[PDB]
């Protein structure tokens, strides 16, 4: 679950580049 949109992906989370969403040091980066 979370996806984002053409590169935007509401929620107040992080979105990788692949086109998913995610919080915490797995979709953020550092």
């Amino acid at each position: 679950a979370g996806e984002c949109v053409r590169g935007r992906c509401p929620g107040g989370l992080c979105c990788s580049k692949f086109g998913f969403c995610g919080s915490g040091p797995a979709y953020c980066g550092g």
